[PDB]
């Protein structure tokens, strides 16, 4: 739970849980960014992308070493805040990297002449770049990775930033999630995510379907209690909506394997602050892993034959395999079985 800062010979890495960004020693280019969040994905390489600092054709070079600076001293990176500055003499840039995992950086640039800066593009083809309304969207589909640019230009903005006195720009790089958007840009998001939507791939069998399970999920986590507690309450409606099939009960098993491979495919899924900037609830991390929830959960399979044995050989191997998500959400379907029938 820090952000540790790894430098070699020709570059300067900032790593955090979810980023992996590689800045360069002389131009003060972006070099490579991977999100590991599943793995080291590379999804964005320097074309000429980099923020560049531009004379207008003329890149520069910085006149001295870059700086790091930081909130708090660790002795392996930082603590909050991360900030590289560079020096070209007539302009300086500063990356800040704040430790949100938003997958969201700050490029705080300060120029005494005008100066062009080149933005990151991470698509293929143009038809996946628009230059909205203050705004500039970059969207791959391969990797799902969205770069949104606030450039306070709007409809003005050229192709690249231009820079005289100061300014500063918010930069969203990272996958394509709707939750995180909103806390990136909380007052423009609704404009934004209209124009964003046309985006070829951007959506995919996802509208009113999957928001609208992160809508009751979303809705719910805030501030029906903890993440947890509130997972527990998803399981209610289903059994509200769901009871009269067990009720007046074969299809017991079926149907519920939707709601399994969709819980599970939801819990992160849009949700990787589900288990970091997020909360333990009770003894746990939420994203498992699984434990003593689940083999508590083997005796409470036990304890649901007990109630009103080979289940629960069964069920280690998936739930100690799966997310406590699943352990809980497996806990609370027997513990409003054992509530019904005594």
């Amino acid at each position: 739970e820090p952000v540790v800062v790894v430098r070699s010979e020709k570059e300067i890495v900032v790593l955090t849980r979810f980023e992996e960004y590689h800045f360069d020693l002389e131009k003060g280019i972006l070099k490579d960014f991977y999100t590991l969040v599943d793995g080291r994905k590379h999804v964005f390489t320097y074309g000429n992308d980099g923020f560049d600092v531009l004379d207008e054709g003329t890149p520069l070079t910085v006149i001295e070493e870059p700086i790091v600076t930081g909130v708090g001293k660790v002795s392996e990176g930082f603590s909050d805040e991360v900030s590289i500055v560079y020096n070209y003499g007539y302009v300086k840039k500063i990356f800040t990297i704040k430790n949100n995992e938003n997958y969201t950086f700050f490029v705080d640039i300060e120029s005494s002449k005008p100066v062009d800066v080149t933005v990151p593009r991470v698509s293929v083809d143009t038809s996946t770049d628009r230059y909205l309304e203050n705004y500039f969207a970059s969207f791959n589909p391969k990797t799902r990775t969205l770069v949104l640019l606030k450039h306070d230009e709007g409809l003005l903005f050229e192709g690249t930033l231009k820079v005289n006195g100061q300014k500063r720009f918010i930069v969203f790089m990272g996958p394509n999630k709707r939750t995180l958007i909103k806390k990136a840009f909380p007052e423009d998001y609704d404009v934004l995510i209209k124009a964003l939507v046309n985006i070829p791939g951007f959506n995919k069998w996802y509208d009113s379907v999957f928001y609208g399970l992160v809508w009751f999920f979303w809705w719910l986590k805030d501030l029906t209690k903890n993440f947890g507690w509130a997972i527990m309450l998803f399981t209610l409606i289903v059994r509200l909506i769901l009871y009269p099939l067990y009720h007046a009960q074969c299809l017991m098993l079926l149907i519920q394997l939707p709601i399994f491979m969709l819980l599970w495919s939801v819990i992160r899924y849009y949700v990787e602050e589900f288990a970091y900037s997020g909360s333990f609830l009770i003894w746990k991390d939420l994203s498992a892993g699984g434990f003593s929830n689940n083999w508590l959960f083997l005796v409470i399979t036990i304890v649901a034959s007990y109630y009103t044995i080979i289940m629960s050989v069964i069920f280690p191997f998936l739930f100690v395999g799966l997310p406590s998500g699943l352990f809980l959400y497996y806990a609370t379907n027997t513990l409003i079985q054992l509530a019904v029938t005594y």
